Parts: structure tokens; C-alpha cells; sequence
């Protein structure tokens, strides 16, 4: 048994978004055209304390975009992959680089961890406290609290557009 995974990644994705046979590696296609055009969620709902970490396999410096990552309250089996992670609704928290949003609304800014700073050589992860507070983790370190008031069940959301292109779960 075993595997050495955490939250994994759902095999179902958009068009430009593609996953591996294992289901623990996400990547985008057509890097020389567009950025946002899909999404990648976890295979299973993150448990209390469980921190969904992910590394940046590849990062293109041709664009000026950023990487979006957070959590959602909608199952990936019946979720509607929006234009981007930040474009999620129905109780979904996303970080648009030093900016925490929920359902497409800014609530916190100047957050401790800055995803926009990432760029080949920096991993990031999310976590959902029992109380219902979304937190982030960089290189296995506490960054603080992004938002509060989360449901009892959530999933690890991740997006690969512009800067970010490929991601891998730890």
C-alpha cells in the first residue's frame, strides 16, 4: 500500500490542463498563446491539519501573470472549472499573490506569503484548520492565516497560468 502523497490531484481538468496517470502532477499546454484556461483540484478533501503542498515543476518567464492556489468547498467530481482559480465561487478561497479572496472577492491583502514571488525554486501549500481558517505553507513553514469561516470539508485548488505552468504535489 502506501504512496507518499497528501491530497493528490483529480484526473479531470480543463482543455489546456493535463494530468499524469498517477494523478499527482498537473501541467498546462500551449504556453505560447494563452494562460488561464482550466484548473486542477485535489483528488480527496483535505483533512484537519493536512497541508496540501505543491512544487513548481516548470515556470515560464515569458508572461507577467502569477500562480493561483487555495481551497474550495465544491467536489472536483462535479465542479465547474471557471476561467481561473480566483474565478471560483460557492465558498472558495484563492490567493492571487499576496492577496486572499473568497468566491471572487478580496478580503485580505499584503498576506505574509507571496505567491507572485514564486518562480522555479519555491513551493507553496494550503491548509484548513479545524476552526475553518485557510492557511498557507512555504517550504514547510507557517505563513499565517489567509481567511476564516471555512466549511467542514474542503479541497485543494490549484491553477497553472502565466508564470506557473506545471505543479507537483509533495
Amino acid at each position: 500500500g502506501s504512496s507518499g502523497s497528501s491530497g493528490e490531484l483529480h484526473p479531470r481538468t480543463g482543455r489546456l490542463v493535463s494530468l499524469s496517470a498517477c494523478g499527482r502532477t498537473a501541467r498546462r499546454q500551449q504556453p505560447g498563446q494563452e494562460f488561464n484556461h482550466g484548473l486542477v483540484l485535489s483528488r480527496e478533501p483535505l483533512r484537519d491539519g493536512r497541508v496540501f503542498t505543491v512544487r513548481i515543476d516548470r515556470k515560464v518567464n515569458s508572461w507577467s501573470g502569477s500562480i493561483e492556489i487555495g481551497v474550495t468547498a465544491l467536489d472536483p467530481s462535479v465542479l465547474d472549472f471557471p476561467s481561473s482559480a480566483t474565478g471560483l465561487k460557492g465558498g472558495s478561497w484563492v490567493v492571487s499573490g499576496c492577496s486572499v479572496l473568497r468566491d471572487g472577492r478580496s478580503v485580505l491583502e499584503e498576506y505574509g506569503q507571496d505567491l507572485d514571488q514564486l518562480g522555479e525554486g519555491d513551493r507553496v501549500g494550503v491548509e484548513r484548520t479545524v476552526a475553518g481558517e485557510l492557511r498557507l505553507w512555504v517550504n514547510g513553514r507557517d505563513c499565517g492565516v489567509a481567511a476564516t469561516g471555512l466549511p467542514p470539508r474542503v479541497w485543494a485548488v490549484v491553477d497553472l497560468y502565466g508564470k506557473c505552468t506545471q505543479i507537483t504535489v509533495l
